[PDB]
């Protein structure tokens, strides 16, 4: 059985614990509880094969950036995210994607840029803007909402796709 | 508004028509009526971009293999698919692949490599074995059901998404 290696990265606050549990759990977590470090589990069938997703869902809060080498070493592929409503969320995906880079010693990791929060109407990134930002990169983009689940599967998914690829 | 020219190609009876009839019109064409040559439209919203999606549905059928170079020249992205559970279908697939590149004259055309009919349980082509072909092309392999509905949405947004990279 393949077993997916997935690592969601992005700034504070824009989703990665409420999309990760949204995929895994089926609720939508409404409060803010600050994310440390936690994994998730879980058997699923793709493209029809059956495989394993071993899902990190890391800290936003720059505080615990100390921790970021680690996680990526050990990823194989990485959901960036930020918030459709918070421009400095999407300003800051490039550090995430510059660090990748330098860790994993690749022009081209397994990564999917994800525009979060979809369901919020006082959007301030673009869906243009961030497509432009992807093609940059090589890589997908696609907009979530962990509060509807637009897009969540897809997302995650689209990440396991793309480590295919690889 | 972005109009997207996808065109959806593979060999006779692999669910061509069946796919793009459950994306348009949401419902499954059990009979088998082979086509010559049909387009449909449909304004969509994808990542948040409202779209239109013009949508040329092709023939499987060999005796229609001359209409092929003018339909590749005018499509923007390809969805190539096979059945399977027809592993001729499959085999069929470089053919398509092959004339897309050279009419379109680039080794990276937008595509998406769709292993349609995945509700039937004769299958005869592992999902691995379509990852390795898809692998190769450089492209995401989907699979899909246009009876179920399952991944057909996801399929033809990902052909988008595609399109979007390039
Ligand atoms: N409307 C809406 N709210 C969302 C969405 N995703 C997350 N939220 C909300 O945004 C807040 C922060 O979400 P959370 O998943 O904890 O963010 P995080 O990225 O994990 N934060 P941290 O990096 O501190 O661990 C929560 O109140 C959550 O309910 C979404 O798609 N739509
Ligand atoms: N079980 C199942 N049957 C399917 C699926 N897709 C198509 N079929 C069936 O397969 C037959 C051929 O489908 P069709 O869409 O007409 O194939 P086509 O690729 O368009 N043929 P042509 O190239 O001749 O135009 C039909 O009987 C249709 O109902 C699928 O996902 N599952
Ligand atoms: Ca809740
Ligand atoms: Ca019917
Ligand atoms: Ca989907
Ligand atoms: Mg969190
Ligand atoms: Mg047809």
């Amino acid at each position: 059985m393949t077993e997916y290696k997935l690592v969601v990265v992005g700034a504070c606050g824009v989703g990665k614990s409420a999309l990760t549990i949204q995929l895994i759990q089926n609720h939508f977590v409404d409060e803010y509880d600050p994310t440390i470090e936690d994994s998730y589990r879980k058997q699923v069938v793709i493209d029809g094969e059956t495989c394993l997703l071993d899902i990190l869902d890391t800290a936003g809060q720059e505080e615990y950036s100390a921790m970021r080498d680690q996680y990526m070493r050990t990823g194989e592929g990485f959901l960036c995210v930020f918030a459709i409503n918070n421009t400095k969320s999407f300003e800051d995906i490039h550090q995430y994607r510059e660090q990748i880079k330098r860790v994993k010693d690749s022009d081209d990791v397994p990564m999917v840029l994800v525009g979060n929060k979809c369901d919020l109407a006082a959007r301030t990134v673009e869906s243009r803007q961030a497509q432009d930002l992807a093609r940059s990169y090589g890589i997908p983009y696609i907009e979530t909402s962990a509060k509807t689940r637009q897009g969540v599967e897809d997302a995650f998914y689209t990440l396991v796709r793309e480590i295919r690829q690889h």
